[PDB]
């Protein structure tokens, strides 16, 4: 079914004109948006109602919402309200001009030291954030790190997000770079997302992902197994800050607040702002 040429709210009542096709997400499809009053440019998330038919689908994005809507904060994707008409359900979001982590770590291979430490720094930020406010985002990835026209790292996607009730809780239900306990349903808390991180600095440093196989299959094998290792060729220092945040036992992995105050971090070049250059070919 044909979507608007102008996406209307009912709520703020404003007017978005759809602009230029920017991707794809499941069976949500991404398009430039631009406030038809305020010339203000977002990115808006079309998902059709025929994708949420089920009740259950339909929850799992008014969680999503729930969530984000709540969240304010420089390293997180900024929600700028939600609404639908008859035939889809939009989410308006913030710009993020720069593709995300991805297509960078595609097109660079690895990248140099001081990058990944201006890159994790922001990450990390972002995720204590996340944390301070009893947030768990579960499935971080290079995909959900948006970059902006300023090369800041901008955490989105929460569709595999939850937030914690209580003091002590430990979650069950239910990714990309998933921790042992979430798959020994031993049951998961805030340190899986520690782990994503640790991977994360990992795919970055070395150029490839840790437990990266051709078999799907084989990946659950590896990660369970407790199954890498860091080339001989990377900074000591460094692979320490990633078996740390990669240990089997949840309980030793370094907590948010924990990572930035590493040795890693405080050790070598650490540059405040990249260039946008950086996308294509290392920093001179
Ligand atoms: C203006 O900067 C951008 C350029 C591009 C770009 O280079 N597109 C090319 C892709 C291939 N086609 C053939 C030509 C255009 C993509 C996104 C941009 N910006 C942007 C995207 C955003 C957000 C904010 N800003 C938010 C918030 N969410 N998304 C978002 C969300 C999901 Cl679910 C998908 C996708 C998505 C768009 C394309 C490919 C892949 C994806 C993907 N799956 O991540 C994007």
């Amino acid at each position: 079914k044909e979507i608007p040429d102008v996406l209307v709210d009912p709520r703020t009542m404003k007017r978005y004109m759809r602009g230029r096709f920017l991707g794809k997400g499941g069976f949500a499809k991404c398009y430039e948006i631009t406030d038809m009053d305020t010339k203000e440019v977002f990115a808006g998330k079309v998902v059709p109602k025929s994708m949420l038919l089920k009740p259950h689908q339909k929850e799992k994005m008014s969680t999503e919402i729930a969530i984000h809507k709540s969240l304010d904060n420089p390293h997180v994707v900024g929600f700028h309200g939600f609404f639908e008409d008859d035939d889809f359900v939009y989410v308006v979001l913030e710009i993020c001009r720069r593709r995300s982590l991805l297509e960078l770590h595609k097109r660079r291979k690895a990248v140099t030291e001081p990058e990944a430490r201006y890159f994790m720094r922001q990450t990390i930020q972002g995720v204590q954030y996340l944390h301070n406010n009893r947030v768990i985002h579960r499935d971080l990835k290079l995909g959900n790190l948006f970059l902006n026209d300023d090369m800041d790292v901008k955490i989105g996607d929460f569709g595999l997000a939850t937030k914690i009730e209580f003091d002590g809780e430990r979650k069950k239900d239910l990714p990309n770079y998933i921790a042992p306990e979430v798959l020994c349903k031993k049951g998961h808390s805030f340190e899986v997302d520690i782990w994503s991180l640790g991977c994360i600095l990992y795919t970055l440093l070395v150029g490839k992902p840790p437990f990266e196989t051709s078999c799907l299959k084989e990946t659950y094998i590896r990660i369970k197994k407790n199954e890498y290792s860091v080339p001989r060729h990377i900074n000591p220092v460094a692979s320490a800050l990633i078996r740390r945040m990669l240990h089997a036992d949840p309980t030793l992995r370094p907590s948010v607040a924990e990572l930035l105050t590493d040795e890693f971090f405080t050790s070598g070049y650490a540059p405040m702002r990249l260039p946008t250059s950086c996308l294509t070919v290392p920093p001179r």
